[PDB]
RNA sequence: AGGACCGAACCGACUAAUGUUGAAAAAUUAGCGGAUGACUUGUGGCUGGGGGUGAAAGGCCAAUCAAACCGGGAGAUAGCU
RNA sequence: GCUCGCCGGAAGACCAAGGGUUCCUGUCCAACGUUAAUCGGGGCAGGGUGAGUCGACCCCUAAGGCGAGGCCGAAAGGCGUAGUCGAUGGGAAACAGGUUAAUAUUCCUGUACUUGGUGUUACUGCGAAGGGGGGACGGAGAAGGCUAUGUUGGCCGGGCGACGGUUGUCCCGGUUUAAGCGUGUAGGCUGGUUUUCCAGGCAAAUCCGGAAAAUCAAGGCUGAGGCGUGAUGACGAGGCACUACGGUGCUGAAGCAACAAAUGCCCUGCUUCCAGGAAAAGCCUCUAAGCAUCAGGUAACAUCAAAUCGUACCCCAAACCGACACAGGUGGUCAGGUAGAGAAUACCAAGGCGCUUGAGAGAACUCGGGUGAAGGAACUAGGCAAAAUGGUGCCGUAACUUCGGGAGAAGGCACGCUGAUAUGUAGGUGAGGUCCCUCGCGGAUGGAGCUGAAAUCAGUCGAAGAUACCAGCUGGCUGCAACUGUUUAUUAAAAACACAGCACUGUGCAAACACGAAAGUGGACGUAUACGGUGUGACGCCUGCCCGGUGCCGGAAGGUUAAUU
RNA sequence: AAUUCCUUGUCGGGUAAGUUCCGACCUGCACGAAUGGCGUAAUGAUGGCCAGGCUGUCUCCACCCGAGACUCAGUGAAAUU
RNA sequence: CUUUAAUGUUUGAUGUUCUAACGUUGACCCGUAAUCCGGGUUGCGGACAGUGUCUGGUGGGUAGUUUGACUGGGGCGGUCU
């Protein structure tokens, strides 16, 4: 659930927790474990191609099954667990050949529940099957872009993917954005939401909050000496020129979409 | 429980005096601030000059930075001393 | 050598980094030492560093580096796979005592341990560049149970007092002993055992995991410390003979208990929280391909080997970085006594120093300090500075408020010593004995003894009782910023920068964007409740009119318009 | 007003006397609503102001303890010219 | 030769479809005890994308430069034949 802290101290005022007793309350399945290096926003280079990143609490990363790939084979609900490399949770299941695996947790997912997977599995929430079996107008999420890779779309908290139509080997999609995008009727889609609604809700209330997840504080620009960015200086706050990116680009509007390859699959991009 | 309180180590450096060919090419003395955290620290590693890094001051990059240091073009040019 | 003074959570001791003979002895004083110098971290010469167990090397790896082929790139070269390097990490084994002018867990004495090689004997399913397990890990907090260590007492030994008293409840001193082996406790974790089957662990698998059954609940693992052994020993205050008063052989009494008690150990535990907490090998297992009267494997004894390099000395400093024998800077470990909440502070122990110019005088003036008549901020840009406040317990505590705070608000009272309550209470600790028992490091009871507050009452001394060091000035109005924080190393710590929060916009993933001639990498092993950018800057009530201009997002009818022809 | 030139705006408060400060007035030279507007408890080595206490800050300095200055011996600089 | 239609050949524009170039930071196998790369099978896109040359637009993102003289100091103003 979530609680609203109490004034004791002031970073307490605001603070607002998400607190689910579902979670599990120790060591998670090591065996799907992998380390995770953080970089700092920095490449091969060295340089910081990604600013604002650096700092945080050590993560291991959990090996989750975005494919579903174990199609006839019922599996059942473990444990819910945490999982600090993405937002949602994950949820460990056995499989009745003695396969443990993660997944992400739907949106009322517990203990006990049984899914599977493949073209006859059920249709309800945490069941996978190709979109050419699902319902039209059904929820979905984790889905796929292209058959066999695994899903890529709909895998935040409280993301999920509303099938509108199906006209042939392809599949309209109206994903969280609004975009109208159409995939093939192959690819892998779980059924239902992911269940972590309550996450938005969440306030940091605090600077060092925001250190834990690893983000950097961001300097504005507009105290920024010109030579180090368009908006620059000035004796005050005089900022008289149009909103810019460093290096030279608006931020206030311009589309910078450039892609002029896939053109095809998006109907109803946005607004 | 706490970017919680008082306060040593530790990390800092608000005030004053001294010193200013100083003990010291930025310190000492008396007080001062933070002190479980956006903390501090050791070792090793990475980012290289119109580039890096920067909680951003044009600050820092080997006592040197509105474009480091070394060598070279080079005996630059100097209607000025 | 006898005194004085200083540090004593260091101005002591052991190391690393680093330096690289500064270590010890003898000799010398030209130069070096901010003076002299017989002295020296100086000159000269000689000697000095002993390891199967400490450390490195070695084995396994992180970040990251190099990188066969390979991709990319005018050349140079860049990225990078398989792989190979890379500790600040993980990985087998030694303690005590004694000894040298200078080294030792390295030598000697005594007692031990570990990993390997070979052979012998007995019993046998061995094998991986593979699978699994383990290794393997956060922060905070809470007690409990122990020890290091200390205090007192007891014991042994010595002493009877430079000046009143001191044969006693007196004074001084000592009362130490390891690794290892055995016992396997406080307490922590886990339900075990056997059979059957199985879409999984790239193939297999007696191992792992899963599933269905049967049978029992006691099974196992871990685990400080203590006890015994080690130890009929060593050490040992002091003596017996030599005694160049430099020191060696021999001998050498007591060698216990109780209380207190860690920041260390049990604890990589337990409980709890969100920010959700390295990898790999060794080690334990599983088998495949293969080898089976072999080879291998297991157990016991015997035997062999464990090399190589480092080891001196300084190491908060005169030996490192600072041009100096420079008020500087430099990481980890050990952490005594009294008072104390305390690693603060004061005085001391062990131990180590008195800071490489001194003597004398006692003027102005300067520096660092103390005291002060009456007045008390009149000083001054400004209460700069200084003075003052300063602790514990009880009572008591405002406007306002986001109901947490404000607040230690303000303000006021009592604080010493002795005696009694109580020959030392409350409480803590806990022996003997007794009872019981799964006869054990047991349980119950027992309460000796040790330790020990706090308080009331009464009395008493002093000008002053939180007496010293140590140790908040307070209150009111108001601007700015919400706050904690961050910033101009070296004149600016702030109303600036950040900040959580809000909003706009971009981004559908081979994402946008960014570093890159490209490959490719980051973003992200993320997927719109996400990432990037921008402005604003907690919260509270709100955020109004204008799209002409600039820019951005869209559009059509026409006009205009490049290369090309 | 961190914004007000004329300006020490005017009134009132505090003071024996207040160009600053606080509270109102509005004639806003030249505030203004996310280059945010108005408020805001708490916080601040933050800026301004008024009090209590406290004092050598001062009226107005006096004395004293120490380190230099001064004399003797030894060693023996410096900018400048 | 004044004249136009179904044709044939010619090329031009749009649209639908296809696959063989090309793309694949999709899946499966081998080299190979390797998430590189390469080859191979298949699938999805598909003559679009993307690259090269030419070309228009945008372009302080980044460079190289300019920004006069007289002047009762200079600047502002004014002047320059």
């Amino acid at each position: 659930a979530v609680v609203k802290c109490k004034p004791t101290s002031p970073g307490r005022r605001h603070v607002v927790k998400v607190v689910n007793p579902e979670l599990h309350k120790g060591k998670p399945f090591a065996p799907l474990l992998e380390k995770n290096s953080k970089s700092g926003g920095r490449n091969n280079n060295g340089r910081i191609t990604t600013r604002h990143i650096g700092g945080g609490h050590k993560q291991a990363y959990r090996i989750v099954d975005f494919k579903r790939n174990k199609d006839g084979i019922p599996a059942v609900v473990e444990r819910l667990e945490y999982d600090p490399n993405r937002s949602a949770n994950i949820a460990l299941v056995l499989y009745k050949d003695g396969e443990r695996r993660y997944i992400l947790a739907p949106k009322g997912l517990k203990a006990g529940d049984q899914i599977q997977s493949g073209v006859d599995a059920a249709i309800k929430p945490g069941n996978t099957l190709p979109m050419r079996n699902i319902p039209v107008g059904s929820t979905v999420h984790n889905v796929e872009m292209k058959p066999g890779k695994g899903g890529q779309l709909a895998r935040s908290a409280g993301t999920y993917v509303q099938i509108v139509a199906r006209d042939g080997a392809y599949v309209t999609l109206r994903l969280r954005s609004g975009e109208m995008r159409k995939v093939e009727a192959d690819c892998r889609a779980t059924l239902g939401e992911v269940g972590n609604a309550e996450h938005m809700l969440r306030v940091l209330g605090k600077a060092g909050a925001a250190r834990w997840r690893g983000v950097r504080p961001t300097v504005r620009g507009t105290a920024m000496n010109p030579v180090d960015h368009p908006h620059g200086g000035g004796e005050g706050r005089n900022f008289g020129k149009h909103p810019v990116t460093p290096w030279g680009v608006q931020t206030k509007g311009k589309k910078t979409r450039s892609n002029k390859r896939t053109d095809k699959f998006i109907v109803r991009r946005r607004s």
